[PDB]
C-alpha cells in the first residue's frame, strides 16, 4: 500500500540519512598528523634517581615511546669463554654438548665446565656474566607519576583546515599545574600515567611488573560546516597487548639493550639492560564534513528513487 | 519536461562520470611502500665538526629522521647531592622545600642550600650540573645544506604493479651533482634542506632556532590503464606542527638524550644533549584505477536508472 | 526480453553479491593492532660473537626492525686536520681545493696534502681515520638463523572484537623448538630468517650482502558472523626495496652509526659502524564482517531496483 509507503519515503532519509548521518557527508580521510611527546618525571630504582634520558629509551619523542618501570641490570660484560647459570642446561659430558639446542648465552663449544662449585653446564663463547631473568627486581613504584605532554597539530589538506590541541587559551601559569581528567579539564594535553593506566582499567603494578602497550587514540570528529571550535578532541585509552595477554606465555613486552663503554685499553665492554616498560602508542584518526555542492543533488536523486 | 532531462541524463555520466571521473576506477588503497633516507652533509658546531651520525639522532634512515640545528649540551654529569639554577625556585627556609612543586633536577630532599654565594635554592639527588635552557646557543647555519636522499618504493598487490621513484634514466654522474627543484628537475630524488623548508614557505633561520616537523608526502595519481610511465610521483612539503605553534607555548618541538661513559673506575656519567631539530616525516599515499569488467555494467545500469 | 531479465536479476544477487560478496558485509578498517617483535640468536663476526643487542640496532623491538649482516668498522676515530682515502678526489695544488665538491670526509680548507706516500689529497677537517666502503667484508653467513618471535594484538572496537594470535593452545614446550611453516605449523610465531627470505624468493647472500627491507603483512580476514577460532591470521612476506632495486644505482638499505666513549681525558673520540641489514617491516591490515540490521533492508532495496 502507498500509504505507508509515503511515511516510509520520508522516515529513512529525513529521519536517519538527513538529520542524522548528514546527507551531505563529504569526508576527507586523509588527515595529517603530528604528534610530538614528552616524558617528564624523576624516578629512584636501586639506590638511584634518573631523569627523562633515563627510562624513555627512544629520545626522538615521537607517537611511540617507552616508558621502563622495571629493569635487570649486568655490568662489566666482558668477551671469553664464560659457563651460564642457566639450570635447564644441566650437562655431565660433553657428548650432550654439541649443537643441537637453543643456548641463551652463545655458541656452544662442546665443553661442559663447573659453573661456581658443583653446577656443571656447557661452556659459551660470549659476554662472560650471562643475565639472570629469574630474580623479582623490586618495580619502579615511582611510575605512578612522570606526567606526559602530548602536542597534537593536524590539517585536512582538501578543506585546507588546520587545528592544535594547543589551543591559545591555555597558558604557561596553567600548563605549570595542570592535570588530565575528562568531567573539568577535556583539553589539558597534560596526562598523568596513573591516570593512563586508571582509565585503561588495570592495576599500575601489574602491568608495571610485566609491561605491555597502551594506546591513546585522538579521535577528531569536527562538524567544520558548524563553527570551528566545535571540533572537541576525544581522548581513548585502551591496552592493546593485554588481549593476546590473559595468562599464556610472554606476559608482557620486554626488550634488551645495552650501553658501551672501553678504558684506556684495547678491549671494550658492555653494561645490559633488560626492560620491563609501558609502550605508550599514539594514534590519530578522525574525519570532518562539509555542505559543498555535489553530494546535494545525489542525495535528492536518492531520495527521488524511493 | 523530458527535453531537458534527455541532455541531464549524459551531461552528468558522460561529462563527469566517465570522462572526468573515469567511471570503471578500480582502486587499490593498501599500497605497500617503503622509503629508505640518508642525511649527507658536514655541519659546525661551536669549535667542532659533524657529520651525519652525529646530528641525525635515528640511525634507522626511516620515513622519520631528526635533523638536529641547535644543541646546548652539559658535560660530565655525575651524580649527588646538587643544588640547582633554576631562579623559579627561591627558597629562604626548608619549610618551603618539601615535595609539593615541580623540581626540573631531581626530588628535593627538604634542604634550601646556597647555590654559587648568594643564591639559595633546594637541594636536589641526582646529576649534579644542572642543563642551563636560558642561554641562546649558537644556531647550525650550516643547516640550509646537508642533501637528503630518499629512496621510495612501492607496489599494488592486486594490481601486481610495482614501481620505484628510483627510474633506470638516472646514472651515478648525474646524482653527483643533483639537486631537487620541480620545473626542471622533478624526478630527481636529493632534496635540499634549504629547499625544503623553501618550498614549506618559512624562514629557516626560526625554524631551526625553535625547531618543527615539516612532513614530505609523496603522492603517486597513476593511470596504469594508459602507459606506465605517466605514473609519476608528486612532491608536497607542509610543516605540520606550525598550525598548533604560531606563537603559542612550546614554541618548537626539542627532545633530550646523553651519552654515557665510564672511568677506569666504579663510577658512570653522562653527557646531556638538549636538541631543537626539524624532524623530518615522509608519507606515501595514492591510488591506481584500472578498466576491469565488472563496474562497466555497474556504471551501465546506473546510467539506465537516469 | 524479460525471460533473460528474470534469471539475471538473481544472477548476480544471490550468485555474487548475496552468497560470494557477504551482501550484509558490515566492515571496521579501524583495527588497533600492536606487534612485538624480538630477535634471538647469536653470530660470529670477524674474530667475536655478538648477541641480540648487537646487530638489532634499534632496541624498541616494534615493527620496524633492522638485522644487521654485514658492518663496516672505524675504530678511535678522533677529531683533527686528516687527509682522506677516497681515490676520486686527485690534487695537485691548492687552487683544485676549495669549496665546489662533494667531500666525504669533511670540510675541505685548501689544502692539499700527501695522504700515505704519493697520494695527494685535498686536507680535510674531523674525524681522522676516514672510513673504507670498497672493501667486501666477510658476511654474517651464520644469519640463515637467528629465530624472530611476533606477538600480535588486535582488537576491532566497533565490534569490541579481541583476538591475538597468541593462541591459548600453545605452551612454551611447544615454542621450545617451533618453527614456522603454512602447511604444518600455520599458527606458530616463530619465524626463521632463512625461511623469511625463502618465502620472499631470493637468494638470501645477496640480500646479507647489499640490504633491503621484507614486509611481513600479517592479514586477519575474519567472520565474525561465524564462529571466532575460524578467523586465521596470514602471512605474506614480500621484499619492498626489491622493486627500485634491479641492477640500478644505490644497490641496497645501507645506514650509518657510532658508538661514543671519552678517555681519562678532555677529549672523545667514535667507533664508526657502516651496516648493511635487512630491515624487517611488519604491517597489520583486516576486516571483520557482521550481519547487523541496516544492510539487509538496503539490500533489499537494491535488489527490487532490479
Ligand atoms: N626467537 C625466539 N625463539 C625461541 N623462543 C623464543 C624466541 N623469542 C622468545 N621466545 C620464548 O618466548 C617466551 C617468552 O619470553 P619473553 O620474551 O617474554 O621473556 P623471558 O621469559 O624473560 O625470556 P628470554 O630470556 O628468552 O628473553 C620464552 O619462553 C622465550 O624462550
Ligand atoms: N610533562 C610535563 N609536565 C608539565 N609541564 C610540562 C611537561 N612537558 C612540558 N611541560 C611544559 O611545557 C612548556 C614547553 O616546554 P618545552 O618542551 O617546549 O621546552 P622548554 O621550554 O625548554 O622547557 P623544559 O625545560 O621543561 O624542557 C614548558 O613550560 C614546560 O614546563
Ligand atoms: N645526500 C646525498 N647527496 C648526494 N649523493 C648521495 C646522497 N645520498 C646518497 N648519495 C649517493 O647515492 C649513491 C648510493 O650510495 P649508498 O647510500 O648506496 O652507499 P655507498 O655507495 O656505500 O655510498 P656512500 O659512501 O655515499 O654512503 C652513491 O653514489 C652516493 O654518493
Ligand atoms: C605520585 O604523585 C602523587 C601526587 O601527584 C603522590 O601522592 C600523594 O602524596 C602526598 C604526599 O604527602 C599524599 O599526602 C597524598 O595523599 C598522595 N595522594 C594524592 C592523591 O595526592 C605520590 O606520593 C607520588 N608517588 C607515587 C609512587 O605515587
Ligand atoms: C578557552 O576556550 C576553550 C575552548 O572552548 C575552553 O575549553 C573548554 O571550553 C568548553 C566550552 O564549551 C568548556 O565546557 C570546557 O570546560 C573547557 N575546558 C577547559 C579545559 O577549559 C577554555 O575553557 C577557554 N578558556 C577560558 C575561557 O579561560
Ligand atoms: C650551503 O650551500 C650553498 C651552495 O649549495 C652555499 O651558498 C653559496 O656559496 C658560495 C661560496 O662561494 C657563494 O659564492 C654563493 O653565492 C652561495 N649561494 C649560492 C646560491 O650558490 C652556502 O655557503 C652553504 N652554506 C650555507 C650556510 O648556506
Ligand atoms: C628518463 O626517463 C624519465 C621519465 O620520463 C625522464 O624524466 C622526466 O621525463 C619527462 C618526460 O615526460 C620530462 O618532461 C622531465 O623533464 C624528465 N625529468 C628529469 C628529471 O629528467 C628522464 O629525462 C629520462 N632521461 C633521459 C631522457 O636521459
Ligand atoms: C643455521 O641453523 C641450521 C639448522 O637450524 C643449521 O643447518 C644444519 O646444521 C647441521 C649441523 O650438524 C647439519 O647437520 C644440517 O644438515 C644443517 N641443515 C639442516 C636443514 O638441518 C646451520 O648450520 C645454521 N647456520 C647456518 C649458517 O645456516
Ligand atoms: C589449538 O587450536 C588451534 C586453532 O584451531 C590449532 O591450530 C590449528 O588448528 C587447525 C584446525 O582447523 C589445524 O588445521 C592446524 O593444523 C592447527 N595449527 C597448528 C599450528 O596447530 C591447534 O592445533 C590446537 N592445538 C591442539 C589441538 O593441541
Ligand atoms: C684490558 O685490561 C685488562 C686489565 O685490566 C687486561 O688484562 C687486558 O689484556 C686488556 N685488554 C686488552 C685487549 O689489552
Ligand atoms: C671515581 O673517581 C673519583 C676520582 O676521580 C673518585 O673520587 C670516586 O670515588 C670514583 N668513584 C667510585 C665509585 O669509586
Ligand atoms: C687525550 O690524550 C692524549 C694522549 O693519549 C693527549 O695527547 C691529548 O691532548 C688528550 N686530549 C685532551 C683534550 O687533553
Ligand atoms: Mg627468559
Ligand atoms: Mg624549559
Ligand atoms: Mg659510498
Amino acid at each position: 500500500i502507498n500509504r505507508a509507503v509515503q511515511l516510509l519515503i520520508i522516515s529513512y532519509f529525513v529521519g536517519w540519512v538527513f538529520l542524522h548521518e548528514k546527507a551531505y557527508q563529504v569526508r576527507d580521510t586523509a588527515i595529517e598528523s603530528s604528534v610530538v611527546t614528552k616524558v617528564k618525571g624523576f624516578g629512584r630504582y636501586a639506590n638511584r634517581v634518573m631523569d627523562v634520558s633515563d627510562y624513555v629509551t627512544p629520545p626522538q619523542g615521537t607517537s611511540v615511546f617507552v616508558i621502563i618501570t622495571k629493569m635487570i641490570v649486568t655490568e662489566n660484560q666482558m668477551q671469553g669463554f664464560c659457563p651460564e647459570s642457566e639450570e635447564k642446561y644441566r650437562c655431565v659430558s660433553d657428548s650432550q654438548c654439541g649443537p643441537q639446542r637453543f643456548p641463551g648465552g652463545g655458541i656452544l663449544t662442546g665443553r661442559c665446565v663447573n659453573y661456581s662449585s658443583t653446577l656443571r653446564t656447557c661452556e659459551i663463547q660470549g659476554w662472560c656474566p650471562t643475565e639472570v631473568d629469574t630474580v623479582e627486581m623490586p618495580v619502579m613504584m615511582e611510575a605512578e607519576n612522570f606526567t606526559i605532554f602530548i602536542k597534537n597539530s593536524i590539517r585536512f589538506p582538501l578543506f585546507n583546515f588546520e587545528k592544535g590541541n594547543l589551543l591559545p587559551n591555555l597558558t604557561a601559569a596553567d600548563m605549570k599545574t595542570c592535570r588530565f581528567h575528562p568531567d573539568k579539564a577535556p583539553f589539558c594535553p597534560i596526562l598523568r600515567v596513573g591516570d593512563v593506566v586508571k582509565f585503561a582499567g588495570q592495576d599500575f603494578a601489574k602491568l608495571a611488573r610485566t609491561g605491555g602497550v597502551l594506546g591513546i587514540k585522538i579521535g577528531w570528529v569536527c562538524d567544520l560546516d558548524r563553527a570551528w571550535d566545535q571540533c572537541i578532541p576525544k581522548y581513548s585509552f585502551t591496552r592493546l597487548d593485554g588481549v593476546s595477554e590473559k595468562s599464556s606465555v610472554s606476559p608482557g613486552y620486554n626488550f634488551r639493550f645495552a650501553k658501551y663503554y672501553k678504558m684506556e685499553n684495547g678491549s671494550e665492554y658492555r653494561t645490559l639492560l633488560k626492560a620491563f616498560g609501558i609502550r605508550f602508542d599514539v594514534l590519530v584518526y578522525g574525519n570532518a564534513g562539509k555542505f559543498n555542492i555535489i553530494p546535494t543533488i545525489i542525495s535528492s536523486v536518492a531520495a527521488f528513487t524511493s
